[PDB]
């Protein structure tokens, strides 16, 4: 329950990534957009009281018009005593009063409900709650709880109207059973056990499950998502999540296939979640940290920022070279109300190692963005050279410059991060992996030549890539020196023929 | 065409692991056991010409009776044309002569016939040869090839005797379509389809597959186990082994659940296959690096060792504390037939800053092997402390110490490598990740107080982790500065107090 006069925000806190004033963020929570506010809602696994995971906890709030600016308000929810806490869970919206609560004085739009996992000693329950001011305060149901299997581990529900089965849907975690429990009800109150899933990377533990319609692009057509969080025992280490996409009556969700995939190949995307009452596609952000090392991290007097919010398709895709899958396809949420500061733009362009790309701006902000379409061209280099990369450097502090290197090698068809940075020690730090890659096919071939795309953006301590138009997504946190952020970005080869052809190139300087 | 003047053998190659003597090696292939001449079979895929993968490409062969007594021989296979290649495959021991290659002057268990991947430009079909000799040459049948469904992508027959359905079976990957195919045959030379099988992690392209029958622990029961290798496209980056656990009636393979589970979550573990003819248990071994950098590490004028072989079987293990998994367990093979040269033995040591526990070795032979059985306390400590570590330090050379680490902290209950070595400088070093970990469940609880065990094995190159008796194993090469290779072995912690006991410690040096 500390905290003090350390305040890293100066170098430290991202500008468009929300982040707790202080204090302890993990699960994002109650996602949902009131109609007539017109205005996005987030709350959050929070404990005010400490730079790390504990109880008494609460969900957070803050609010947002644009989903980049964000206003923090006072607690929606806390627990009874010390001992227990407000765990992850959900939020929808009762527009025909199913559930009681709504006078005819209150907008449809605004007909609040909360469905939350209450953490009691040796006892998980689904309890609800609502509110009347349009999601700032919050009224125990009174009959709570509203599902209770006498279990220990039972957490994390989402919960949706399905038109079509006429009810409200609940998928909730049997976290050590391994299963997925979908419960329906017409009335948020009562509810009946429809049936079990499990499947793809079990891992340690289940937990914040989610099921929603995501639509199949250029097409009438949608399919049906069961998404999946998992620690500890990512494959990757610590916690990750996944997907299945298949079809759900009501009752039961079936996969098209039975395979595993990952929603974001990162080290630091967990507990992702959708908005309710998206009018228009599939939203969702998550937690972006992993759980091996997210109390241990160097800010104060806060820890954790969630990730940008992400725009959800399903699109055919190669991944291979004579099979296409329907594919998962995400891509970040900004909007024109973002000032661009300065930019750097080109256009068809050889790359060679004497001719880098050096961003020359007035200043920073650490904020920054790039977006990247390149050409791999015929010719043959010495194994060592078969790569770029982005260097995203600190300025010169102790005489040294912190940077984090972003590539491809053509030889691997494949992109890379490394965020290893000297001098800067934590603990756990030995999970804290600096290596990661992504294999990805040909965007487009133009003739024979191929053609990838990447839009990054970096944030004071959090970077994310979009490989492809959002064909693979990857997050990870990182941390510099004391006192260093992003101030440039270049972009480098050592071969001295071109290997690569950059056709566009943006890298841009942004701020609130 | 290179090779030359430079040899590492001295600090690089490991001396229980099979290497060719000079050239390329990748997959294994033709495992057997030849029962009269009480003699192990290793083939692979083998390119003398080179230090990198490339055709003509041939089946390596050498022979052992102990497992880590390797003996090289002339190639067993080449293709017709520098064109082509024999690509990976398997053997069988054609007892009854349903093959018709065999006389009366041949023993039953010498009987071979190999199945194997002709890979012709734009063809790739299923072809067979059998021996006269115990397995040293081979003819090639005549009217090969066997299968033939004009593709490009179609390789790596495992083939197997079904008692049940009294028939020769086959999975083979149509590679691009993520299909293992099942044929069935009474011949080895007319083959039927019986179904295809889509599951687990896809990556880029399906390889190597493997079914057989595995015996669960304590009992007269076993199940079937469908071994499958991906690369490129591992979540880990680039290649790995994956299996499912379920039920063969000779036409259709079923799996229990629908879950991905890994073979060895290291990072240098592919195209794993099992011996035919083993008399008692389920034994393999599978090629130790991945395609990401095997043709880059530095090792002249070979690349590339094998794993251990491993017997496998099925134990009832918890991978959360309320639930225990069907789960492939594997362990070393080490036969009293390799010399101890020393070793240090300790017992129920309580580990602290102060006590470390120093190897003081005469001199090294780079292959140690360490075997730990240990407690966690109940001491809260700081949160930088919560681990011990083994280090593998090499030699002082230009006055610097190379080293590798291995830990486990409490407070994750996991398991770590890092093998990062500065100054190393390779291509491709961008996809050899450093970090890696495992999360484990206990093995046992006395009393309160939690149980691990791991054994490690060390090998001037390579390094195996089993923990937990087997229930996890991570493999993965390394590579320590010219001349460098390990000489001593400490484990050592930063906690004042004991946070770990250690119940047994042996660390050994080993030798041929
Ligand atoms: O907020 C509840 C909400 O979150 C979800 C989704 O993640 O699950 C949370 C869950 O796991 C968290 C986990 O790690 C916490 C961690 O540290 C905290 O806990 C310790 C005591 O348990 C404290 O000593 C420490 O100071 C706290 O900060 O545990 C490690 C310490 O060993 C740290 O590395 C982590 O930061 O808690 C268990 C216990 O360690 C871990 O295995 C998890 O990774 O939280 C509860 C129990 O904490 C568990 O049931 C959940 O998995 C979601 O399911 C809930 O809705
Ligand atoms: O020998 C066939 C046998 O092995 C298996 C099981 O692994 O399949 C191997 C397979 O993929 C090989 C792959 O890596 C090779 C690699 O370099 C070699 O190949 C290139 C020729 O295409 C050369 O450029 C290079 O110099 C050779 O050393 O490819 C990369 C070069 O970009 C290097 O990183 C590797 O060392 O080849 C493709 C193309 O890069 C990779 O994606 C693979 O990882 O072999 C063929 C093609 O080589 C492919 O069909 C196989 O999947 C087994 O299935 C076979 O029975
Ligand atoms: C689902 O699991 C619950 C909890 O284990 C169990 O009571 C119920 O039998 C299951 N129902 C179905 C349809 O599988
Ligand atoms: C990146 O470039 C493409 C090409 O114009 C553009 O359509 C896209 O909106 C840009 N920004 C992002 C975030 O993808
Ligand atoms: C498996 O897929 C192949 C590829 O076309 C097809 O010929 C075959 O009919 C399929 N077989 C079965 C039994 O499903």
């Amino acid at each position: 329950s500390i905290d003090l006069s350390v305040d890293t925000s100066e170098y430290n806190r991202p500008l468009i990534h929300f982040t707790p004033e202080k204090g302890w963020m993990n699960d994002p929570n109650g996602l949902f957009y009131d109609k007539t506010a017109k205005l996005w809602h987030l709350y959050f696994q929070y404990n005010p009281n400490a730079t790390a995971w504990g109880q008494p906890l609460y969900w957070g709030h803050a609010t947002s018009n644009d989903l980049v600016h964000w206003d923090e308000h006072e607690i929606a929810i806390g627990p009874e005593h010390d001992n227990e806490g407000i765990f992850s869970g959900s939020i929808v919206v009762d527009h025909n009063n199913t559930s009681g609560f709504f006078n005819s004085s209150i907008d449809p739009n605004q007909r609040i409900v909360a469905i939350y996992t209450n953490n009691i000693p040796d006892n998980q329950t689904q309890d609800i709650a609502f509110s009347l001011d349009g999601g700032y305060t919050f009224t125990k149901y009174e009959n709570n709880p509203v599902i209770d299997v006498s279990s220990n581990q039972f957490r994390d529900p989402k919960v949706f109207w399905h038109e079509d089965s006429n009810q409200w849907i609940m998928v909730v975690s049997k976290s050590q059973e391994y299963k997925i429990q979908i419960f329906g009800s017409a009335n948020l109150k009562n509810w009946v056990l429809n049936s079990n899933f499990s499947s793809g990377y079990y891992g340690n533990q289940y937990a914040c499950p989610g099921l929603i319609e995501v639509p199949i692009e250029n097409s009438d057509k949608s399919k049906w998502v069961m998404f999946l969080a998992i620690n500890p025992g990512s494959p990757l280490g610590g916690s990750i999540n996944q997907y299945f996409v298949g079809d759900f009556d009501g009752f039961q969700f079936v996969p098209d296939d039975s395979q595993t995939r990952f929603v974001d190949i990162g080290k630091d995307f967990y507990a992702f979640q959708t908005f309710s009452e998206v009018e228009h596609g599939v939203l969702g952000l998550a937690w972006a940290s992993n759980w091996q090392y997210a109390d241990q991290v160097p800010t104060n007097p806060w820890r954790s920022s969630t990730s940008l919010a992400r725009n959800y398709t399903l699109r055919y895709v190669h991944t291979n070279a004579e099979t296409k899958q329907l594919t998962l396809i995400q891509n970040p949420v900004l909007p024109d109300s973002i000032n661009v500061v300065d930019k750097l733009k080109k256009k068809n362009v050889k790359l060679t190692n004497k001719k880098p790309i050096k961003t020359n701006f007035k200043g920073s902000t650490g904020l920054f963005d790039f977006n990247i379409t390149f050409k791999v061209l015929n010719l043959n280099v010495s194994p060592g050279k078969t790569h770029f990369d982005i260097l995203i450097n600190s300025q010169e502090l102790n005489s040294s410059v912190d940077s984090i290197k972003i590539g491809f090698d053509s030889s691997q068809s494949s992109f890379y991060i490394d965020r290893h940075i000297p001098n800067v020690e934590f603990p756990r730090k030995q999970f804290f992996t600096d290596k990661l890659a992504a294999y990805l096919e040909p965007l487009d071939y133009d003739q024979d030549l191929r053609v990838f795309s990447l839009y990054g953006i970096v944030d004071k301590n959090i970077i994310e890539l979009y490989f492809n138009d959002g064909t693979v997504a990857m997050t990870n946190t990182f941390f510099m020196g004391e006192g260093k952020y992003p101030h440039d970005i270049q972009i480098v080869t050592d071969t001295e023929e071109p290997l690569f052809e950059l056709e566009s190139v943006i890298i841009r300087e942004l701020n609130k």
